[PDB]
């Protein structure tokens, strides 16, 4: 049985969870996208931006354009491998969207103007039975990481969930192998080295709420607060109060790195954590953590499906010989593509749980 | 009397406006900016963005903020060298502008948003008497270029002026000294290697008036139609038809360079045009055209004042030897720089031929 | 019989053909690369620059390297699809390299440094039969260019030959379909928008040869000479002394584009001259002239095998209304991955007439 | 008597310590730069070099170049506001610089080559006195850091120093308060997000040595170790064994800042930490260490003679509430402009203290 998805805000991760929910041959058979939703409705114009893709390049699959029925001005109607994904005009309020009437019980909630979860229940009001928002919450939304704590996930007591940041879903499964495997977290700060996003600002231009993010992107490296390894100790619940970090954004358009200095409740050695990281990544950790130990640079985790890249090398060579608390650990991830994989993730893993919860 | 100014918008344009006129020494003697204005009148956001800026450095006056009235919230008056500059209120029409209260007369139309003769036409209604359009004006604006025919002002008939684009700018006092030290141009296209700028993304998002506009600004070749090289047909309209030319968009966030291609109207040499270019340059084009024989990038003409920076050792290395029609002439601009300059230096003509009058 | 190829220099062009001949099936099927050579011989690390590409992505196919000898140390053999290719020591000069105990018949000269034909001449000597010199040669080397003149290639005469530049393999097919179709080129003068090279600088450097390409790379527009347009001369006879151009270097590690404003030998239109390139491009032309009709940007032709994507917007929305004349015409290359493919198309065009020739 | 100093390298810091010399006013009062070498004598190219910078702007000073004497085929010399400088050969051997005939003593080695000890000794074979390493030395050359370590300098004992990496000159000042003033530093890791430097590539190249360095340093993070850290433990010998860290190249032409994450060896605040770090900026470590509290990015900092420009908002807006021992410090740095003021200092200290010594 195919599960009734709409993709409510078609930008960097809305056009790449619909990539990635294409890339893992899951259109139209176990995942039917029946509508998404951007500005205009214009299928030719979102059907180019799918083609197309600065960092992730052409888009495997053939978009063809149609109309829902010969009374609609311009195609309106993608055609996805066959299968047809109907443009529906933008909403400021998510509660004005025709979910019910279009059969859409999962909306993926990607505009990044609704990570409020009153806002992101506005799909539920429109018929919509899950929403699960693109982006941390505000408003006791139940943030799920897959690999991490998306188990948690209650069918019957979850229905406005956010699946978390991209940063997020790099550090949790770093932080959760740590926890998992006994090194602990006494306290942890990291730092991610983040590409520019859609917020940032191609020249200096107005940016009330975050003056360094106003600032040129591409030219500059642009400190900012994050709230992903706060918001790990969400996640992680034993680490709250343990981590914060902040982001340093950088003139790249895609893939960012995780760098989190953590003190560890109990000696060990960045041998064994290191270990520990390739063994999880390997097992319970698999799809979600992987690691790396070869040379690679930002470029070479494009389209990296993981959430979290350990990046062995870089970890290896730049902590404290014979330290026992003390460490720094390097993961990587492709900060648009890994986290619309998870989105997929969330959305499939939440399907098969409201599948056995029913019947 | 102190020339009374007004800046509606506060961008690069509006910015760099301000900055050129502080720098030509001019705020507070010959011009009185009484008011800026932007989204918010958070004049301590205001003064940080002309503090700092990403390309053109720290701005070397220094700003203070202060309340025009102690009943005020935040500071609201921006305070350069001793002058106070009120941070007024973003209208979404020009016409809802205070300029009668706050006794602005000239109003520099710098939003990107009343480019439209009519729309601009609100800061009439709204107090002014004079409108100096920061882009190309569409409705019959008259378009004026300094250095090429800015005497063409007349202050009983044009109130609502476009200053053109930075890229008319650029071509046409290249155009100008063409026709006017009788080369002529029969027909030309121009194409404008561009910085990325405001209107651009940091990555592939939805720009549906223009698909290749919406591309990642800082990674990407754009190119782009541009109605420069037609808007000198209006600048010196023995060219009107004759001009054509386009943009391409690449990873620099400031300074541009005009490639015109034309074909002479009589029988020359490109050794002819150079000399011709910087006689021009030394002479009537002062200020405006300018010249450089070194090996320059882009970078070296960041803060460069002139309109059109015509550059002898890449145009008289790349010419056709021997060639009496067929010539490209390289022209530097630094789009945001020489324009803001230009649009002061309109203001300061207006203002002159608007008193003497008449006398 | 499988084509014995060595290649003297495994960098960006080294590499992409050798990516380019592997993509296209042929190793160890239609050519025997029996050794590549760099600064190194560590098979590990010519393995790691295949498997990863900043800008060309993941190598399709699995890099694995071995030892020539059990005793050699560190692996100097790369394992391609079972093909072993030896990493054999470079040389400063090319008489010096081993071909004829290799049995390398065919060497693609890719270093940059060995471009004279007298230079390019030693690997002959060193036991070769047939040079590809990857960039434009000095000396007389005869010039090809796939799909314009290589059917000018003659095997008794023609031994040390140029695939031109990436530039010229750009603009020839333009030319070329000009020339051919009867529109005719009385006057051309090129512009290419040019990404920036390995022989540019990150940073402000030394460069005696090239002042302007000292400069900082990424964070500039560089103009540069090229005899790429004066190069179609020799490629196409009738232009000889008719083409010339210049570049701008941009900052985009890969993809160019290239501007020609050309004066046709007719009265013409850019309709016709539009229609001309998409028929060229259908037919002779086919897999060397591509074209868009789509609103791409430089990213969308990454890995473009086409030697000339004519940008039919950008071309047909930016020439002077009802021209007869005075044309511009807009074609993107790859310049690392469409040169590349036609490097290989040369060896194979090459290696078949010289089978042909003595039988 | 001004120090005769010869500036072997006249690369980013060969020019920005002959910047730092005029801006200052130390040409020909303290300083008389003898001779500066680089690849050729040829004066106009070295002028072309300092008097357009891509990331500092156009040189205030006016250079000219004159001959050293008629028999010169080209000019030989710069001439900055008066002040001749003769422009030598390189030599692969400073043991082969003219230094003895040409009477200088002091030799800033600034060409990234003669980094260990012995090597840079050459100097001294060559006739210098003093050699001051612009780069962190290896064979035991005395590491000193402006405002840290630098007056353990001993004229009779070291006389070829190194200033250390611009990294560590960053770092040092910092953990330097945090020792002095008691916070201590049990353990400390740090990361700097770092500008991509000469040694970096503009598309993936060759690096045997660093192979994430080979790849293109403007589109990618860019990994790498760094000795900066432990390097603070030759100048703070307390911190031996207790820092380490890393870089992440990125894709900005200059400006880099230190991540600095630690355990104090005492319960303190950050906000305790913050309060030092800029009383002493203001104090006992002025021109060394600074400190911003505005909203600042990387373009900010460009121009800053500091060594370390302690970014209060973004350490104190991204720490752990209420933590005692675990903390991070962001500090920026202009690692070209800054570290060339220090390079400038510390010969001005060594030549004081050896006038002191030899008397
Ligand atoms: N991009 C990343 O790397 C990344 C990673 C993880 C999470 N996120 C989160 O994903 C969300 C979106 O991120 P993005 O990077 O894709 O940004 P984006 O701006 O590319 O995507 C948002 C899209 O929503 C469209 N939109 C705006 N208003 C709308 C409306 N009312 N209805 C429908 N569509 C509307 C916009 O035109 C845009 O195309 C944000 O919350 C962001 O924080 C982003
Ligand atoms: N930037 C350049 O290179 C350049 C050069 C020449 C001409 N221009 C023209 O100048 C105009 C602005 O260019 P820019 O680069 O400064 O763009 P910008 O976006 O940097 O500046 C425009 C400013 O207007 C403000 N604004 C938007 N709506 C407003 C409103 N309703 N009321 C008041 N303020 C408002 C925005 O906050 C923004 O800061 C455009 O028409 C552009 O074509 C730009
Ligand atoms: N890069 C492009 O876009 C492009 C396109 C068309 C043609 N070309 C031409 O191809 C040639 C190579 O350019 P590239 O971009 O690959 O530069 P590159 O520097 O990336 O590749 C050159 C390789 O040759 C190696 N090399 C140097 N000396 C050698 C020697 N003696 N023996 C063996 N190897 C040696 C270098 O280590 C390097 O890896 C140049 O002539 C260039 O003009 C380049
Ligand atoms: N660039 C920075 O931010 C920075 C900061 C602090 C320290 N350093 C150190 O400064 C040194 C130079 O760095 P850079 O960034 O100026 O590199 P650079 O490449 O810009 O400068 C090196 C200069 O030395 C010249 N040179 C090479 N061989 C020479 C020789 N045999 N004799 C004379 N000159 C020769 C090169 O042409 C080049 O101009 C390096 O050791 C680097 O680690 C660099």
């Amino acid at each position: 049985m195919p599960i009734k998805v709409g993709i409510n805000g078609f930008g960097r991760i809305g056009r790449m969870v619909f990539q990635a929910l294409c890339e893992d041959g899951l259109l139209g058979t176990e995942i039917d996208v029946v509508a998404v939703v951007d500005m205009n409705t214009d299928a030719e114009y979102f059907a180019y931006q799918m083609r197309y893709d600065t960092v992730h390049g052409k888009f495997k699959y053939e978009v063809t354009t149609t109309k829902s029925s010969p009374s609609v001005a311009k195609d309106d109607t993608l055609v996805v491998n066959g299968h047809r994904i109907l443009c529906v005009k933008a909403q400021r309020n998510p509660a004005d969207l025709p979910w019910g009437k279009l059969g859409v019980e999962y909306v993926i909630e990607s505009t990044g103007l609704f990570t409020a979860k009153a806002a992101a229940e506005g799909h539920l009001r429109g018929g919509a039975r899950k929403v699960v928002i693109s982006a941390p919450a505000s408003g006791g939304a139940k943030t799920l990481v897959m690999g991490v704590n998306h188990h948690e996930y209650n069918p019957s007591e979850h229905h406005v969930v956010s699946n978390a940041s991209c940063t997020t879903n790099c550090l949790a499964p770093i932080v959760h192998v740590l926890v998992k495997e006994g090194f602990g977290v006494q306290t942890g700060l990291m730092t991610t080295i983040h590409s520019y996003t859609a917020t940032q600002k191609t020249v200096d231009g107005v940016s009330v709420k975050d003056w360094r993010g106003g600032r040129a992107a591409a030219v500059n490296i642009i400190p900012s607060t994050t709230g992903a390894a706060k918001a790990v100790g969400m996640v992680i619940p034993s680490t709250q109060g343990k981590l914060t970090g902040m982001s340093f954004r950088v003139p790249t358009p895609d893939v960012s790195v995780v760098d989190l200095t953590f003190t560890a409740a109990r000696d060990t050695s960045i041998q064994e954590i290191d270990a520990a990281l390739k063994r999880a990544s390997k097992t319970y950790m698999k799809g979600i953590l992987g690691y790396t130990d070869e040379e690679l640079v930002s470029a070479d985790f494009i389209n990296d499906n993981r959430s979290s890249i350990y990046d062995s090398k870089a970890t290896l060579q730049n902590n404290l010989p014979k330290e026992r608390r003390f460490f720094k650990i390097v993961s990587w991830y492709d900060n648009e593509w890994g986290y619309s994989h998870r989105v997929v993730d969330l959305v499939r893993h939440m399907a098969s749980k409201d599948r056995s919860a029913r019947l």
